[PDB]
């Protein structure tokens, strides 16, 4: 039982944080978190003691690049003012050349924050979803096709040519109701579950009308049934799915903390996907390169934005907030190791100790204690809302579109009729004045 | 004949209870309850007289860790001051080392107390729900709009003025069926999937009719599919029926008595479901860990609070408050036994006595006597799966409101025609008197 | 460390059973189960040793009623041939008077086996489910009611009386299409989404027809939406729910093992529900009173039958087989205690030991190890089957019923018309021969 | 310059591999793979020559409990026969006590190997599914039946023979519209929710029509509601995506290698999800615990088997077999490191070397080189939510089969009328030649 060990440590949530209680200045009980619970079972396997001491700089450690000076915790490991450095101190090439790390107690990497998909604006259309766009086109080609065959069959069939005007029998007038215009109007009216004023006689034409009724009944029942499936089981999806899916889109925008461990990866990279991801950030600096992790979560949360930080911080924030999600897998591969002065014998002993608690399964149990939050999967048979102008509303567009198209056809009917009346009258403006007065008579006859 | 026995009890209810009556100075006639009826029947078959005596405190028994000594009824037993403890004194491992219980006379455990679900109150006019209130107004404005467009287009188009009376050909009259009243009746009849007796013949009016048919096909398929979603997700709504169903939720919060036997179970627990239940309550142990059972029941009423207590008190308060119910089975499993000093020659004679009263069904009849009180107006018609008068309901109100409105219009048609009839021949009223006559003819003449 | 303890034990699953392996005659390792794992942690808390020995009778123990002789395990406890009796040996009044039991390690009682509900025959009807039977009656009273008002409004309105035969204008004929027969035919045809040949003019009657179309559209959309809820979420239920629900029905039938611990409860009972349950079994002996537990499970499984055994055996069988379920709660209240000779000091030591393992939570962990099976909740979004003659099929009944009713009305139309033709002809059999030839002309005219 | 270093490896792939080539007698040019590329790049920056040497056995290393000594590559290190072990030698707590690893060059864990879902093959004519094949036949027999009943009832009823040509009143002709062809056309048009041009007028035929309207209202509402159920439950079908999703199931069975590092994890586990996974596999440890990784992959193909192995081999075989996939993330967390004797002056120089190759991205480029092979034809269009040509499909076949059938009937109508036309005036063919002429008139005349 020698003298106590000085454990240098920075404050990070959920790694090391102050306890929320009264009666201040506990002393060695002022702290809790993951690294405090990790230190407790290191003091059970090995034998040593505390005076957990915070770093007087609030930094991890880096290179001054002119002085040759080290900062943060690792400056307190070079000059022997501390003994251990149980903290999120990542194992790096430039750090291992000046201190010693144990084997990792936590793996991590670079991943993506993005706002969780919501299903608030599916489109002012997308009542049109439950049938594929091939099916919406194939029912026009069926409706145009059946209407053309119904015109041909009705002219070719003898039993469709009947005697009109049964008031006066024994005449020599013979009519056919199926014109070309009336044959489209049968197929459109049957398709809309409405029925037209004319109905096929002459059994060859009733098989056409009868098989088009069975086609129509299945199509509309399949539209209603698949729409009820969409409105009951809401299955949402994200625009982006990986890093290369973010490497192509320009609408969603990138982002990382400036002068951090994540920005240095994309600067030094040579992968063609990750080289494109840095040509963005080198151009659009002061607009995507945030200066802290706490600020960059807000720009995901407010703006339309995707943020690049470490994966253990994503796994902590996305348990607290339910607006947020993780996109894709991992990009880098790093580890958190217990710092140690160079040449110290405590490196190989903690390496034994971490591997013991890993086989027992206690590092998994510590992490589940400090990273699980409320969780919010919400496990709910998706709460049905009233259907509104953000769900349907394209039918209000195509209704007003078809009522504008009908005014143009009404003028084209008015000019073509007035051209034929002017064939027995003056040039063009006589019959334009003759016909427009008749509607201004405001009477039922003539 | 020997000395009478001194028995300690404790003022919990229904166990012992001051008898609400006048005329004081009783002996042990002050007391009544379950444990008084049990001590009466144990006396008649073992042959002893007894003197009931409340303990000092209102404490069952616990070991003060500082003093190392016990308090309450287990202190009266261990000091040989009393020799029976007929009370809700739970058989515990720490209590069995200092006194001797008999075999149990009552079996219990930990269960969850929660408010009975108030219901739905579906809000007759609940059929109006699958669409937004703006959607019901926009469809009502679209039907008035299309009917005003169809009136103008069919008026100005020359191809709608056909020849009426085709039974007399080669006459010279033209008639437009699309009046103002007939244009609303096209749009109403197309909206309701029915079909009016009049059909568009020009191409300009077959665009208005054809695009209004596609509008109503989407609206009615959207109403049916979304109403299917509302009715499917509420059959998937299952109420909470387990402690594990409380584990996944954070909306309904837990609660227990601080420093009780129920709270002690969740600390020592190693079940992962019950560990999450303590990971909840250890975080919020200023709001949810209530002081007493009386305060915990009041919070189940005036909150969304779920309370954890023993099963015998849940089975007592839910017989006397039909707002409350019991969710789930039993979590723990313990029992009540009478208390004796260690080495007493009565832990075996009472075990014979309790087993004799269990074969004869007297323990069951004593529990029905004191735990059932004033049977509930419960009336479980909760299964409620079919649509009923409380569900649709209001489609009969708007029906009967429409039948009354049409009678006032039929009076207006009867008076406006008769006033025009009395404009030419009659004066005011004898035209109306003879018009009631022709309508009273029992045939299709006049 | 004295001599070894002789533990007498019977074979029961999942209590004590032979291990399934080769290399026979292990010796003290030939057994496993619940009671073997219970003995293992009794030998950890206390200190003793085995020679687990089976009973040479295969019984528990009872009274010979003439010899005064005891059988089973408890005969080996009276005569000191064994030391402990770790087995399902229930604590009974007649057993405690001759041996000693510890405190219970397992609670149990009497409950009910019954076959799990299936949803195979919902009825040849019960397409009629999604609306309540009040709603099915209120739409007849609406259809009969609207048809009566439509008859009254159309006769009272002037604008419904129109001029027929537009071939010949300027006439003095005035017709009304709304008879009493035609007014029911409008309301029936509108209700079935079909439309009749006549349509209301005269705005007061169009409000009647327009508000009946909106009534019809909501009713049929609500039928289709609630039927889709029933076919998606299959929520089954049982005929019986408790013991008193079995105390009234005569279709499902009772049953218990003859001359067992469960039959003796219903014989000795005095509760009015349980007294009725024995008047059945005393009458219908050799038909419901089975003679083993293994046979009585088959009669639940094959016949229509409800079986009364112990609840721990129900909780074991219903995890193995998925056809079976448990009905209601518990009826009796018993316990399994470790047997012990009278006056032995090992009773109070095991009582300490069982209460220690209960506070640690190990009896719950042993029971979950030996009673959980596959479980089969099946957790499946209920597999939709094709709809068949066991689901619908009542519509095939009411179709054939209405086609038989229509033949009776066709004769009643034929006799009433032939009565009116015979008013201008002979008595009754002239016009019966006149009319029947006209249909045998097989021609379109006359 | 010093002695060359002796490095032990082991024949696993992609790690070391005999180079498939002719011309034997190589040195260490026999070998290629990931660990050969790693040992090459560690040599160029640490400056040493090396001789590769397979170990003796094909064993990594394990401690025989009888002998107390090690075997395999860890035996070559502990006896100082070799001094490098560049191999998949996982860093283990028991291995770290006898040798010295470097920091990891590869991170891995336990994951689940399972066959990629083959799909649906919906079976075009899949719209025919919500009703039984007997139901589709009984509706087809009911439509033929009601149409034969309606023909007989409307013939024999006197109230159907109305007066045709009402435009000429007081004539003496009667006509029945219900012919045989018109009676099928009523029943087909009522079945398809359309409306034929003919309506029943007698009460006997309005019972046939009114009960056939109620039949088709239930049939079509049953088709739509049951098709909504089929399409809703398959959107609730989610594939297995976790180890916990395997825990609830017994249909898909587990599997691992007996006496491996993966099997050892589930024995020592205290997670309740993983304990059920071992409670499965310890029961069935003759079928599912397979001998090798090669036999376990073959059982994933030709069974419903899910296999538990390390992540690097799952990521290798799923790049070369698109029938296979990886479910879930990682369960364990371990790593591969090079092996040194205890106290060797190379565990630190290689840790510098591996961290240098990780900053320069060379470890990532070496893993892409040997784990990606011949990129998959994957083509994930699995989202497949809308109904498409593979879903309905066959309603276009039965449409086009009905359009072809009607052309053969129109030829039969053209020949039967002309043969009756050539019965009176013409002989055989010149009646048919002039009938093609009148149908070729571009107007409604002849
Ligand atoms: C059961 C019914 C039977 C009756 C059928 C009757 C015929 C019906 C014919 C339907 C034909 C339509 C085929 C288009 C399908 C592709 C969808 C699309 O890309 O939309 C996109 C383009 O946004 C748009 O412009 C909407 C698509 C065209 C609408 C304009 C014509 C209205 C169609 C009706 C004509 C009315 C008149 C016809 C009748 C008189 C917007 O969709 P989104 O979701 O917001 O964005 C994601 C797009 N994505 C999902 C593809 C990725
Ligand atoms: C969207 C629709 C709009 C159109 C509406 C049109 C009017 C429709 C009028 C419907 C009126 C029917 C009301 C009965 C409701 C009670 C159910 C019942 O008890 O059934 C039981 C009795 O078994 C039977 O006999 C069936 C009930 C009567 C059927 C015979 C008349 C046919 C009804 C149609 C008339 C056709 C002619 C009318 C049209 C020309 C069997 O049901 P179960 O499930 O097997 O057993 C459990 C019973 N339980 C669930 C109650 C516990
Ligand atoms: C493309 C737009 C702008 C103009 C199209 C003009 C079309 C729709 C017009 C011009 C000529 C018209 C036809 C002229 C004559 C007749 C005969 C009559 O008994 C029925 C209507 C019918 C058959 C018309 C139908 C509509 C018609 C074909
Ligand atoms: C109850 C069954 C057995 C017999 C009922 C007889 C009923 C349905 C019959 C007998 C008299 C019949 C009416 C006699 C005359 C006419 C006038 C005609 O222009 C339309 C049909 C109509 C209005 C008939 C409708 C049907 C009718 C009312
Ligand atoms: C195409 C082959 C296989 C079938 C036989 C030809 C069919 C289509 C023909 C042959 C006899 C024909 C019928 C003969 C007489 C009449 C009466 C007339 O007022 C209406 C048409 C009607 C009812 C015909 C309909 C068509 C008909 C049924
Ligand atoms: O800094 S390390 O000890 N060595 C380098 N790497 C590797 C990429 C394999 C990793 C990967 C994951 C870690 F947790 C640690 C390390
Ligand atoms: O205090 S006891 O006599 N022994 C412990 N238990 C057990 C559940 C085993 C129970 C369970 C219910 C009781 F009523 C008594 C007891
Ligand atoms: O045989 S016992 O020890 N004493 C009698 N009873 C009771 C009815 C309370 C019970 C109830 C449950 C048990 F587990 C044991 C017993
Ligand atoms: O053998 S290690 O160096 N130390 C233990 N673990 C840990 C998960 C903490 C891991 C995890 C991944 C590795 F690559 C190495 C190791
Ligand atoms: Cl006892
Ligand atoms: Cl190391
Ligand atoms: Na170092
Ligand atoms: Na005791
Ligand atoms: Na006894
Ligand atoms: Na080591
Ligand atoms: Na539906
Ligand atoms: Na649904």
């Amino acid at each position: 039982s020698n003298r106590s060990l000085i454990v240098t440590t920075i404050l990070e949530e959920p790694y090391v944080l102050f306890k929320k209680s009264d009666k201040p200045l506990y002393g060695n009980d002022r702290f809790e978190g993951y690294c405090i619970d990790l230190l407790r079972e290191l003091s059970t396997i090995l034998g040593f003691t505390y005076e957990i001491r915070l770093v007087e700089d609030g930094k991890y450690g880096a290179q001054d690049d002119v002085n040759g000076q080290w900062n943060g915790m690792v400056r307190e490991l070079i000059d022997h003012k501390a003994d251990l450095a149980v903290a999120p101190l990542a194992i790096t090439y430039v750090r291992e050349k000046v201190i010693d790390f144990s084997k990792p107690f936590m793996t991590l990497g670079i991943s993506i924050l993005y706002r969780k998909p919501n299903g608030t604006n599916p489109g002012v259309f997308s009542f049109l979803n439950p049938l594929s766009p091939d099916i919406w086109m194939y029912v026009l080609l069926a409706c145009l096709g059946v209407s053309c065959v119904l015109f041909v069959i009705a002219r070719f069939s003898p039993y469709e040519w009947y005697n009109p005007h049964p008031c006066n029998p024994d005449s020599d007038v013979v009519e056919n109701n199926f014109t070309l215009l009336n044959s489209f109007w049968f197929g459109v009216g049957a398709l809309m579950q409405q029925g037209s004023e004319l109905m096929p006689k002459a059994l060859s034409t009733r098989i056409v009308g009868g098989i088009w009724w069975f086609f129509t009944l299945i199509i509309i029942s399949s539209y209603t049934a698949n729409l009820a499936a969409f409105l009951t089981v809401e299955r949402m999806e994200s625009p982006i799915d990986s890093a290369d899916d973010l490497a192509k889109q320009t609408k969603i925008e990138y982002g990382a903390v400036e002068d951090g461990a994540t920005m240095t990866f994309f600067k030094k990279s040579k992968i063609s996907t990750y080289d494109k991801m840095w040509a963005f950030m080198s151009s659009r600096r002061q607009s995507v390169l945030v200066k802290s992790n706490e600020e960059g979560i807000q720009r995901v949360l407010t703006s339309d934005y995707a943020f690049l930080m470490e994966s253990t911080t994503i796994e902590f924030v996305t348990q607290r907030n339910c607006n947020l999600t993780q996109i894709g897998g991992l990009i880098d591969s790093k580890g958190y190791g217990v710092g140690t002065p160079m040449g110290s014998p405590y490196r190989d002993k903690i390496t034994i100790a971490i591997l013991q608690l890993q086989e027992e399964g206690k590092l998994h149990m510590m992490k589940e204690k400090w990273w699980r939050g409320n969780g919010c999967p919400e496990e709910e048979s998706k709460e049905a809302s009233a259907l509104g102008v953000q769900n349907i509303g394209g039918i209000f567009i195509v209704l007003a579109a078809g009522l504008v198209l009908s005014v143009f056809v009404a003028v084209g009917e008015f000019l073509y009729k007035s051209k034929k009346n002017a064939q027995l009258e003056k040039r063009s403006f006589c019959s334009a004045m003759v016909e427009e007065l008749r509607m201004s008579l405001k009477c039922q006859r003539r």
